[PDB]
Formats: C-alpha cells, sequence, structure tokens
C-alpha cells in the first residue's frame, strides 16, 4: 500500500508558517524558527570563512537546483553538523506536532502535553543548524531540495513515506540506518531503514 504500516497511516502534523521557537518570559523576548535558523546559518557561514553582507543566513536553494549557498567543498562538513544535531536528540520524547528550529517543543493533540519532536520537527531542527529552513510538514519538506532515487540514497539524505511524502520523514545515516522521531510514547531513535511506504525518491538538501 501507500503507507508504512508500522506507523499511523495518516498525514503527519502540518504546522503552518513560521512558528515562535524561543521564548524568554523574564527577558521579554520571543523569536521564530526563521529568525533562529538565520542566526545559525550566519554563524555557520562565518565559521567557513565565507559570510557576506548579502547573507541573511537562510541557506535554502531553489527547489530542484543542484546548487546552493553552501559550497560543495564544505557540504560534507555541513551534512555532518546537521547529523550531529539530530543525533544529539537521541532519547528525547516523541510528540506529535512537536519541535522547532531551537529544539523540542510542545506538540498538538496527542503531543499537547509533551515537549518533544515529531518526524518533521526533528528534521527541521537538524537542518536549521546550517541555515536550511524547512516547513513543519513532511509533505511540504518533500517538495524542497533535490530528488535522488531512493536506491541511491546517501548519508545525510532525507527519506520520506506515504503519498507525497505526507506520512513520515527521517534522516538517512548510511549503512541501512535512519534517525527518526517515530510515534507516540517512543523516543528519537536510530532504526533500520523501512521500505514499506517509502517514496521512490529521497531528498538532498546539501550537495557534496
Amino acid at each position: 500500500g501507500l503507507w508504512d504500516p508500522t506507523l499511523p497511516m495518516i498525514p503527519s502534523a502540518n504546522i503552518p508558517g513560521d512558528p515562535i521557537a524561543v521564548v524568554n518570559q523574564v527577558l521579554g523576548i520571543s523569536a521564530t524558527s526563521a529568525q533562529v535558523t538565520a542566526n545559525m546559518g550566519r554563524k555557520f557561514l562565518e565559521q567557513l570563512g565565507i559570510l557576506q553582507p548579502t547573507d541573511t543566513g537562510i541557506t535554502n536553494a531553489p527547489a530542484g537546483s543542484a546548487q546552493g549557498r553552501i559550497p560543495r567543498v564544505y557540504g560534507r562538513q555541513a551534512s555532518e553538523y546537521v547529523i550531529r544535531r539530530g543525533m544529539s536528540q537521541i532519547g528525547v520524547p516523541y510528540s506529535w506536532g512537536g519541535g522547532n528550529a531551537a529544539g523540542p517543543s510542545k506538540g498538538i493533540d496527542s503531543g499537547a502535553g509533551t515537549v518533544g519532536f515529531d518526524c518533521s520537527g526533528l528534521v527541521l531542527y537538524s537542518f536549521a543548524g546550517v541555515g536550511i529552513k524547512l516547513p513543519h510538514y513532511s509533505g511540504s519538506q518533500y517538495n524542497l531540495g533535490r530528488k535522488i532515487p531512493s536506491s541511491q540514497m546517501r548519508r545525510g539524505d532525507v527519506i520520506f513515506y506515504g503519498p507525497n511524502g505526507s506520512q513520515h520523514v527521517t534522516i538517512y545515516l548510511g549503512n541501512g540506518q535512519m534517525l527518526e522521531a517515530p510515534d507516540v510514547g517512543l523516543k528519537v531513535r536510530v532504526a533500520p531503514v523501512r521500505t514499506a511506504g517509502m517514496t521512490p525518491y529521497v531528498v538532498r538538501y546539501i550537495e557534496y
């Protein structure tokens, strides 16, 4: 069928726009995922020695393009930083609708009382570290980046499930393993790649 039958066979949480990501009620400040992501992207570009005045920090490339703001010679470094961000969240609770560019957050519905990540929240959190700003919905994430045949997926590519990638999303680690925020009551985990429900393409956000 069209779905990974180990997970709920429904579209993933679809949270619109540019959510508030950081709140400090003592200082009186708040800022959105796009603001936090831009900040991280500028820092990353500055650490590569390439920050320019025209850089907002959002390092997004046009959907389908094989060229982006992060130079190819630095793409492995960028991918490894994204993977280390994601892996640092191993053990954080799953929460449906949870997560933003700054970390786990309260979800919606089954995730309303849990600070955690859902599938697309973990992906967006991870990639935010290098300025790549992703929407909080797996199906919208599936329409960005560049498609790679699933048979040719590589470490750092992003695996999708369900029609239009709507059900679930994970980060491929190589060697048949993936990082994911799986389902209610579980934790961010490494698990074997599942092929049931997998789309015929993975998405590459960082070229190298």
